[PDB]
């Protein structure tokens, strides 16, 4: 049995984020890849992998985690086989010298590294990824960086390199022609040569922006060129760059776009320029004649700051763009959008996202989205409409890049979102000569309206509804009914008059609908419902009903509520968490669907656990009672349950196990016990299980432990992860250490 | 020094300390002891022997999480003035209890039987509280009262009998009663001899009875049909001294005028839940209440019913004395100036109240036509461009209509949880001078330029917390001129947002702010000034911000975000993530400062050398962090500090000297920390130790001795300062040895 690492085949060992002050000694022969970041390793000798001549990949990335990683010339030189090496975040002073000239990755973003010399690279023949990024930037205290002449010319293999957020002034000389990424991001290099990318005819992808930033408003420490410049690209910087399919020019501080950059580029695909200063050339867009086959297109944060325009102006020669999928202009900021200002894209064959995201805008014209030929996600959140490093050097620096819509919603046809604008109530032609919608997100409009049935009416074929974040007032049970085809409806947090005693609260329509799948409730506040206490539907799967006050609902002295979910006859999942639940009333518990497959009611405080009314559960398979008070466990648990496959018990108070429990339900594959309060297990509990949790736990490592440790060995198909974790509160000596480790 | 209770002054508070039973340890002078919330099995003659000067004694909630009582235990008990005994599951009222009981209070038990062997013994009662027995779906019996059980109580100022199953008045009532509360004791009718002889009472309660039912939060049993309770003309004939009287949720849809005749000092009419349509618009008996204050009629609304305007008797103007009118959910689209014509000349008007209505408009203009109003509530309507307490209201909250701190300066406007998600040129056209306004809530999304309050420009407490606004301009609220306290809690929206514009320069352009709240904005960038900058400010709270990434270590702009707040008194900095404070920030904070909060952060390291800058530091705040040790030079770097709050840490040794380190250092709080000792070695009044897991082995012993040579060092809960450590002692406290 592994230690420290989490050892699997897939031969990986997991070994991160264990506290480990040195590389164990204790790893399997056989590993091929190691994962040892987030742990607290000091030094690295000649020494430490001594063992394990089999290592494609190392990670040692962030050591120490909370001075520097102390690297010794020829630590890993012995490893003949060894691939990729990561060094991320480990305050390298220098570039280690002697690394074996076996490497194809080699990663040392967000170092201390300032120096790039032949003696640290120009022997590593096999470099296919190189990344030096994020080494100088900011207000780092930190020298320019210094590329020795010619260190990377003889990187014949080179495909990556990366140097972003480093001061480099310059493109470095001698790149090999191997190169297919270049990225040079924030590195302040001001002017673009034709000499400077001469030789790369196999780049694929170029990205030099940040160079001349735009600074106003910026989210980090930022210096613009002199006068605030753009970049200065000269005419013929591309002229060879022929197989371009990314060009990232985002804060470059572009007012003109040059279209003769782009005459030798017939395969670009995605032209990134957020963060500029392009509004004349949208209006104008001759470069856009050159850009086919471009797909993706990313116009965002090109404002002028302070000027709110009436209306967006946009180039014919947009309609140039035939291969354009997705348009972005998040932050162009301008008040209304007109139908006739949206002509030049009306006919794109495969324009399927428009991103109006983040542009003030007050006033929209529906029916233009209608004309256009394909559009699938319209995405208009975050507007005016109305009735210890903070930037991740692995993502995209200048937009997130979650997808817009949900994918659960995006699946049901096409989306339209309206959330974070101020649609307090939806009027009768709200949603007028819009498409046929199936996909609509109105999260976070502050929506007080009594929903009533004529809504929606337009839109009658919407799927999936994301109401959260609203102020719904449920004072009418034909409220969405208008919608039949229905399969998913979000209702989170509308507590607003949920929280309110006095005035009514009907959730009957949610008998309704034939085909509703999903139903979230969460957050709600639920206390009181008017009329009916039930919640029926004959469809219904799946309900989350976290954050209200089921213990309010279930209080001793009201029946009221006794069979509130009972109407739900199609039951499989049922989420009780957050309720404030001390203790579940018997009669109440066994009126829960008796169809479920999977019920939490993690996060409460239940004190006690009726295990015996799971009789009535045939089908149930996992049980959540996670962070709860639980004091003990049935010993007779088989009696009551032949389907419970998960039971998780994390972060209760049970200090004994009963008899033979290990082994009392055969279909338990996956036992949590973690953070409790077991201080052994006896024989007692030993006379299908695949995983049983247990850190957290503070164990008495006497001699009495040894019954236990003796089944650990006697069971290696049962998992124990964090074996590290499993952890000695006594005696004294034993203490901090793992159980697995004592004889 | 006390244990296991702490005894003040003579009051021994020993309550939620998981007692098992009454400590034999109480100090023998002790006047009144609480043991509320213990888990207390049993009382007997021996459990209270050896004290005799008790006044008072509290055991509710026993056992918390069942009480036997012996009779006759209390007997001894020869000054026994109080004893409360709620919600500890009694079957009977105990028998043998001392004649020298004033309050007795039962509440919350499961007494169905009320009798003379119990009550008539106890000539000397003033208060007895039987409430909440029998209610809602408990499984209980009907209660049984012993005819005449109350006669023999001549001394007899309330008697509260709320939340039982009575049916009727109970018969024989001594004719001592100030106050009679019969809420919810399924009463249908009211006789003329049920009262007749109590001509002291100044309070009737019959709430409840026959109650409005449609929605209710409770299970509720109606009378048969809906019908309303059967109240004899003459049943307050001889209650001439009335000035409270409770009739919410009654059901009536008629008030008999005559009710009120012999009656001219009734000060507080309570109709909430009623079905007082008709007679809100009619109203006869308005005629008859020329003294009274307060009328409570909310939620008299028809169910469905959502009418253009509300309809207000002409007869209100014979209010000639109410200070409050209270009209919550009445439930109306508009309200017109012609229809609160009734109430415009009314001399002492000060409050009105019209919150949950769903109101869609108002001519706010007809409050100007008002003679004196201090408090337009219009909270929650649709303005735009065991589950209850046994003490309190059962028909609605008792707090504050408006934060006492914003009514304090004059005439209020809650306009609160409506949707005014911008303010229009003309919003407060027309309007009082109001001197604090509530908006809290509106969702709120405009870009505040300097001219949206013009028409209200007195303005001091502005409460803007919980809307969405967008910071585009410098000159956001500064037609404001007199503010003084500024709210803006919880306006995250737009702050999230990177791309957008957030300019708080505003903030320096008026002479007589004092109180700035910015918390949970997440706030971490800011466009163009990097400064926070006041000449006037006190206070700022900045919890729930993002001074991680501000103050982090690669950004510089940042670094004196609060030095520019030169008269600053308070700051609070919790919530922030912060996980370390660069030292250039620290010192960057303003040399004004007496209070500071970085608690609920991530803080692992501290530079205690730093507080030599801050001379006028009495509180620091440190709690709920991962500090791992402290600085063993304290005098060194402060003579000012009073307050240290280090609970809920992680430091597992005090420095040599600590302990009489400090001059100026009144109290220290090291609660929830690592501290396994406190060796020898290491105007201090209170030192906070509970939580910690001491080894209770010899070493204790040089501190337990400390303890005894310093009692003017307060150490509360040391019931609960326990022993870790060795096994023989783990559970103990390190008294006990
Ligand atoms: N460009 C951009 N993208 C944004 C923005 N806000 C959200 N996003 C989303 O990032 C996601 C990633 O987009 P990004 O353009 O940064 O990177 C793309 C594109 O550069 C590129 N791509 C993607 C699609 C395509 O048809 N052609 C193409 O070249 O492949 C990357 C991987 O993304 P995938 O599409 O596989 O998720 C997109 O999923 P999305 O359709 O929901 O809108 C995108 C935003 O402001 N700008
Ligand atoms: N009656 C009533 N009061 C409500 C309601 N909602 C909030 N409140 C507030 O609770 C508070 C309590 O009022 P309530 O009528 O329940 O009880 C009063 C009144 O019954 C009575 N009183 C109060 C003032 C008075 O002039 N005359 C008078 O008889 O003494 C009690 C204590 O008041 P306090 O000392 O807390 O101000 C009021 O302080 P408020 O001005 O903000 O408006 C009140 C509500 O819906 N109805
Ligand atoms: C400028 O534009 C280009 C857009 O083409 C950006 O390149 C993209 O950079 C991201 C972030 O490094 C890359 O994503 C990462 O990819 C790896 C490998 O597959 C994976 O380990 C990460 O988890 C993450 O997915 C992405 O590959 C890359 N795009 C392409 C086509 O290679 C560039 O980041 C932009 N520059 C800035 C500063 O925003
Ligand atoms: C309201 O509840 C719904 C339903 O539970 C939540 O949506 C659901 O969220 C879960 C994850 O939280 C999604 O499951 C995930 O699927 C992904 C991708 O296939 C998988 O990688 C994850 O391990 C996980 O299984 C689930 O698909 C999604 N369901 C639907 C229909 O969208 C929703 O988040 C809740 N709303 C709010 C505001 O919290
Ligand atoms: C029916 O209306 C009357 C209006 O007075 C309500 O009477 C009030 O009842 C509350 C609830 O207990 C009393 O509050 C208590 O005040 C005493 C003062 O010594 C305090 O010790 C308690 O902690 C508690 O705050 C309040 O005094 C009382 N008002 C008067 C003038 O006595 C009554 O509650 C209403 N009935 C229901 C069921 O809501
Ligand atoms: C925004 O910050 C202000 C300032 O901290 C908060 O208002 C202040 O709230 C405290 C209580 O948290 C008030 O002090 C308390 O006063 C009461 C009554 O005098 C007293 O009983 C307490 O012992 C304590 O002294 C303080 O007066 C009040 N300040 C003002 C100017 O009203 C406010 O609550 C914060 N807002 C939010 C939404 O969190
Ligand atoms: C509806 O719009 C809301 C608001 O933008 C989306 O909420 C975001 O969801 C993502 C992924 O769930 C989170 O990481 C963000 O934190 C959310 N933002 C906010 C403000 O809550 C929501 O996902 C959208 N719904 C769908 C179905 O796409
Ligand atoms: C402004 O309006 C909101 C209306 O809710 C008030 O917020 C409430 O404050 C009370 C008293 O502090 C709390 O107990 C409630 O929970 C709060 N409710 C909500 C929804 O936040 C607020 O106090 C009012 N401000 C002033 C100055 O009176
Ligand atoms: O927007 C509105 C308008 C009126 N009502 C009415 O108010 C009462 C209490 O909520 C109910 O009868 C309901 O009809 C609402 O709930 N919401
Ligand atoms: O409601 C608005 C309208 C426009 N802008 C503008 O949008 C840009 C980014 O916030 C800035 O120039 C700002 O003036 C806003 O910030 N908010
Ligand atoms: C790192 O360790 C090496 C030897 O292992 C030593 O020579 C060097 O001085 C150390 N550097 C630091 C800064 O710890
Ligand atoms: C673009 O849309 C056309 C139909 O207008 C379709 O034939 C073609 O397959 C689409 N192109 C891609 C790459 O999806
Ligand atoms: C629901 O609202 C519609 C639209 O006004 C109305 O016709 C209908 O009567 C309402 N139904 C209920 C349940 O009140
Ligand atoms: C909703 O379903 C119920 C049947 O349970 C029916 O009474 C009602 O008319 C339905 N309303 C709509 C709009 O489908
Ligand atoms: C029950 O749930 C299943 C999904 O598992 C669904 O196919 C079926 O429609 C549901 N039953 C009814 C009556 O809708
Ligand atoms: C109004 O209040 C004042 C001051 O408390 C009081 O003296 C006066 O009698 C009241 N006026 C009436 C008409 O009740
Ligand atoms: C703030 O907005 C007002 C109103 O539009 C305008 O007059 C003023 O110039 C703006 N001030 C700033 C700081 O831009
Ligand atoms: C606020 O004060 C600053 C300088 O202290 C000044 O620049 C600005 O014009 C002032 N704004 C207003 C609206 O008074
Ligand atoms: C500083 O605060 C104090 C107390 O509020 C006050 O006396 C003084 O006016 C303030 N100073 C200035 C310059 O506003
Ligand atoms: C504390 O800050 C002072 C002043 O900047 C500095 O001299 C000292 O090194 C700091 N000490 C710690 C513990 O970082």
């Amino acid at each position: 049995r592994s230690y420290p690492c989490d050892e699997k085949k897939q031969v990986i060992a997991e070994c991160s984020n264990r506290r480990l002050q040195e590389v164990p000694q204790t790893v399997g022969k056989y590993v091929t890849e190691l994962d040892l970041s987030d742990n607290f390793i000091t030094h690295i000798t000649n020494e430490s992998f001594q063992g394990l001549q089999n290592l494609t990949k190392i990670n040692l990335n962030h050591n120490p985690n909370v001075n520097g990683l102390n690297i010794t010339d020829g630590a890993f030189l012995n490893l003949k086989n060894l691939r990729e090496l990561l060094l991320e975040d480990n305050q390298l002073p220098q570039i280690p010298s002697g690394l074996p000239e076996s490497l194809t990755e080699l990663s040392l973003i967000q170092n201390n590294i300032y120096n790039i010399t032949k003696e640290g690279i120009s022997r590593l023949i096999n470099l296919k990824n190189l990344y030096l990024a994020w080494n100088c930037y900011f207000n780092k205290v930190c020298e320019k960086t210094n590329i020795e002449d010619g260190v990377f010319e003889t990187l014949t293999n080179l495909e990556l390199l990366s140097l972003s957020f480093n001061s480099l002034s310059h493109v470095p000389p001698k790149l090999p022609s191997s190169l297919r990424k270049l990225f040079l991001s924030n590195t302040q290099i001001k002017y673009i040569s034709e000499e400077d990318f001469k030789g790369l005819i196999n780049l694929t992808l170029l990205d030099l922006s940040g160079n001349c930033p735009r600074c106003f408003n910026a989210p980090f420490p930022c210096v613009p060129c002199d006068g605030g410049a753009s970049i200065n690209i000269d005419r013929f910087a591309f002229q060879n760059l022929t197989q371009l399919r990314y060009l990232n020019l985002s804060s470059t501080s572009l007012r003109k776009i040059n279209a003769a950059w782009f005459k030798n580029m017939p395969h670009l695909k995605v032209l990134d320029l957020e963060f500029n200063y392009l509004v004349g050339e949208i209006a104008s867009g001759a470069f856009l004649t050159m850009l086919p086959r471009l797909e993706i297109l990313d116009l965002s944060f090109n404002y002028i700051k302070g000027s709110y325009p009436q209306h967006i102006n946009i180039s014919r020669n947009f309609s140039k763009l035939l291969s354009l999928r997705a348009l972005h202009l998040r932050g162009y900021v301008f008040q209304e959008l007109r139908e006739d200002d949206f002509q030049p894209l009306m006919q794109l064959p495969n324009l399927s996202t428009i991103n109006l995201g983040i542009n003030f805008i007050k006033q929209i014209d529906f029916k233009l989205f209608q004309n256009f030929s394909n559009l699938e996600i319209i995405y208009l959140s975050e507007n005016r409409i109305s009735p210890d490093f903070e930037f991740d050097p692995h993502s995209n620096f200048y937009h997130f890049t979650r997808p817009l819509i949900k994918p659960q919603c995006a699946a049901y046809g096409k989306a339209l979102d309206l959330s974070l604008n101020s649609i307090f109530f939806i009027g009768p032609n709200q949603f007028e000569n819009l498409p046929d919608i199936a996909c609509l997100n109105l999260s976070a409009n502050s929506n007080a309206q009594v929903l009533s049935g004529t809504e929606f009416s337009a839109i009658p074929h919407v799927k999936y509804l994301d109401l959260t974040n609203n102020r719904l007032d449920f004072d009418n049970a034909s409220a969405l009914t208008e919608l039949s085809d229905l399969e998913v409806l979000d209702l989170s947090y509308n507590s607003h008059y949920f929280r309110i005693a006095g005035v009514t609260h009907h959730l009957e329509f949610i008998q309704n609908f034939t085909n509703l799948k999903v139903l979230n409730l969460s957050h709600n506040n639920i206390y009181t419902l008017t009329d009916k206490y039930n919640l029926e539907s004959k469809s219904l799967v799946e309900l989350v009903f976290s954050g209200n006050r089921l213990d309010i609902l279930w209080n001793d002295d009201d029946n009221r509520y006794i069979s509130i979910f009972k109407g739900l006859k199609n039951l499989t999942r049922l989420d009780l968490s957050l309720n404030r639940l001390k203790h579940i009333p018997n009669e109440a518990f066994l009126n829960l669907p008796a169809s479920l497959t999977e019920l939490h009611i993690n996060d409460n405080m239940l004190k006690f656990f009726n295990w015996t009314l799971l009789q009535q559960f045939p089908r149930l398979e996992l049980l959540d009672l996670r962070g709860n008070k639980l004091l003990f466990l049935t010993d007779s648990l088989s009696d009551f349950t032949s389907s419970l496959r998960t039971l998780l018990l994390s972060h209760n108070r049970i200090s004994h196990l009963p008899s033979g429990f290990l082994s009392e339900v055969s279909s338990l594959k996956h036992l949590d016990l973690s953070s409790n309060l077991l201080k052994t297990i006896n024989k007692s509990a030993l006379e299908k299980l695949s995983m049983l949790e247990l850190h957290g736990n503070p164990f008495e490592c006497t001699c009495d432990i040894g019954d236990f440790r003796r089944w650990m060995d006697e069971h290696l198909n049962v998992k124990i992860p964090r074996l590290v974790d499993v952890i000695c509160a006594s005696p004294g000596d034993q203490r901090g250490k793992s159980i697995v480790s004592l004889e």
